[PDB]
């Protein structure tokens, strides 16, 4: 009978990849991508549209295929790749997203180093296919949040070593495509860590400096003040920024942090900005987070990022979302799931969907997870579902995304 | 509501063409291609497969886009292009085919001239996508049926002029892809006219010489003898060859001729090989051809190929099909339809399908023709449906294909 990934099998009979690495990225990503698009109820047409777009637009910027022991520029999306799938679950339905670090082979071979050009090459193709994508924020924010030529001359290798052992990747930019039924919306992430290593500034300062340069009037100013005071009280210096690649007036900004202390308490604190967020949605969500944290038994690692990376454990993360006319900043919790067995996570997620009146999601969650990882044993797997994001508004209800790691 | 060519509209949102000419060939061919695949009841998957294959494999070898007054290598498929669609109609259903002359820009710019390399480039990509395609016959037949380097040195321009004014194109090779539900089958056509201009040999001799070199044993020998005696009695020297690109033992050969005398009588004669074909199928088909010729009122031009090309009129053609274990050669009539109004042709075709118990074909023929040529007036058009092929076996019934010309 007709396999779930028939669209991948079909396109494979028609596409000619110009090199082995694109080929390998296609056969590595497209199967699971095809399946998620079926699960999320995308039309057959929209399924081919986005698989084909993946082949044509994304595969060429995923870089050399990172076979074990191969000396190429490395990234950590999806665990060890330059690309990572994720899936959003809501009452209104499911949506697939694909995040990746644009990269070309020149970054592996001495001819870029901090990989600053590939994203520009990528946006120049993307904007041909999706007219709504506006890269004005890329041109505005790069200077504030990524390593300039002047920053690079003032860098020394003892400070780059120290950032790499703590954080691993030289990555400045990630891009993500939200594959919405109403058309792609592209998002860009900026990573100021290496810039900050060279300048002596903090990541948060850089991120809030970036926002204020773009927000000439100050509609986002009080929202910024609020988050900035929490970062200062909680002694947090590292941060990174995301934005929608749409007209600057209509974009949303999101400031990410990472805390290595994976306790519910530390999550509670960040979630409420230390008690500065008082809205009803934020209190209803906190009580849900308490239930999920407990049930999932999210694992406390150590603070040392050496021995945390050894055991394959991840920190907690949050982003605080800001938009022009927004009254309060909107929090989102990223809970780490590595070291938790995929059947356990499916048992909880299925019961969570039951509780919050999402029977369609509950009914198929497990069999879908199994088909993404066909043939594999989900009681023995711990590193397939890697993050669960959470957010809540009274109108739309619970917002949760699962971020997937590629199988070993 | 959802347009018939939604698959073209969808793929357009995902494909990146590397040059303007591929782009223009896509927007020129893919709409009608998308529609034919819908009409023939191809699965949605198989529709995307073949449209995408068109984009990836065929568009790159269709050459520079031949805008009016543009100085490029010209071909006459579809009237004035390097590509031509056609559609087969049977009791068992409808099938689309796409014929084209592989060509690269180098043929327009002094760097090929008789366009001998592009087909080799094309087969090297085709064989990556469709494993069943076997080009052994291309390697065997080229020498016999196309201009070698030795032939080219013995050519003079007064003989090339004389062949061009009579036949127009320098074309040596055409390829066609039968887009069957069970997988592509590729066919190659060889045009010995220019070779023959240089060597002093006749086209038929060359074609039968080619067959006999490939048919080491002689299973096709008596079939050849039969056709050869008719060509000799009817004083016919020009011919060309087609074959299936499959294993040589299992291929079918087809020898084409063109007769400028467009009378039913001349068609009758060729159809029966001058009375040498006595099978029941051949007599039942002749009586059908008589009915269709009369109803369509196929137009008698003149014999002079100068004033025949002026009025836009075409000769009659036939191919005689031969296979290993076949007892008699199987005839196929190509009736020319240019100068006949498309509504008249649709009225006859619809009544023909009625008569021969093909109600599904009859019901939709007209509305399909209109949608291929959307917005256009079909009583005023005369050059959209250009050929109707006919063949008949008692088992499968009438075999008819319509070959389409591109709209002015
Ligand atoms: O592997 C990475 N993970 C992120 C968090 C993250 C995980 N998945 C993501 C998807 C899109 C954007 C960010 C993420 C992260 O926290 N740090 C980085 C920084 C640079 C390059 C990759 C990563
Ligand atoms: O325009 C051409 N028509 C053919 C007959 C024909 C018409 N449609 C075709 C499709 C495939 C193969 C042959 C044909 C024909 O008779 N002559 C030629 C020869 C070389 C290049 C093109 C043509
Ligand atoms: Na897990
Ligand atoms: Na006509």
């Amino acid at each position: 009978p007709i396999p779930k990934d028939i669209a991948y099998h079909t396109l494979t009979k028609a596409l000619l990849f110009p090199d082995i690495d694109q080929y390998q990225h296609w056969h590595h990503v497209a199967p699971m991508l095809a399946k998620m698009l079926v699960d999320g109820k995308y039309s057959i047409h929209q399924q081919y549209e986005y698989l084909c777009l993946f082949a044509q637009l994304v595969a060429p910027v995923l870089g050399p295929y990172p076979s074990p022991g191969r000396d190429v520029y490395r990234c950590t999306l999806g665990g060890n790749m330059t690309v990572e799938l994720s899936q959003n679950f809501q009452r209104s339905g499911s949506t697939t997203r694909i995040a990746f670090e644009p990269v070309r082979y020149q970054a592996s071979v001495g001819h870029d180093r901090f990989n600053r050009t590939s994203v520009n090459a990528f946006f120049s193709q993307l904007q041909l296919l999706v007219k709504s994508v506006n890269i004005e924020l890329h041109h505005l924010l790069s200077e504030h949040l990524t390593l300039t030529a002047k920053d690079e001359r003032n860098l020394n290798e003892e400070q780059l070593t120290k950032y790499l052992t703590n954080f691993q990747v030289k990555t400045q930019y990630v891009v993500a495509l939200d594959l919405r039924k109403t058309g792609i919306v592209a998002k860009e992430y900026f990573f100021p860590g290496i810039k900050c290593a060279a300048t002596g500034q903090t990541g948060s300062n850089a991120c809030f400096g970036a926002i204020r340069a773009v927000d000439k009037d100050g509609h986002l100013d009080s929202l910024c003040q609020l988050i900035e005071a929490h970062f200062q009280q909680s002694k947090i210096d590292d941060a990174f920024l995301c934005c929608d690649l749409v007209d600057p007036a209509h974009t949303r900004f999101k400031v990410y942090i990472a805390d290595p202390l994976v306790t519910l308490a530390r999550a509670e604190e960040h979630w409420t900005l230390g008690g500065r967020l008082t809205d009803e949605d934020a209190a209803v969500g906190l009580e849900i987070i308490r239930g999920l944290w407990s049930e999932l038994g999210i694992i406390q690692g150590p603070l040392e990022p050496s021995a945390m990376m050894e055991k394959g454990l991840l920190p907690i993360m949050l982003n605080y979302e800001m938009k022009a006319g927004q009254r309060l900043p909107k929090p989102k919790l990223y809970m780490p799931l590595t070291g938790i067995p995929e059947t356990k996570i499916a048992r909880i997620m299925t019961a969570f969907f039951q509780r919050h009146d999402m029977p369609e999601q509950a009914e198929v969650f497990m069999e879908n997870l199994q088909a993404y990882y066909e043939g594999k044993n989900l009681e023995e797997a711990t590193r397939y579902q890697a993050w669960l994001s959470f957010a809540y508004t009274k109108e739309k209800g619970p917002y949760l995304s699962i971020y997937y790691f590629w199988p070993e």
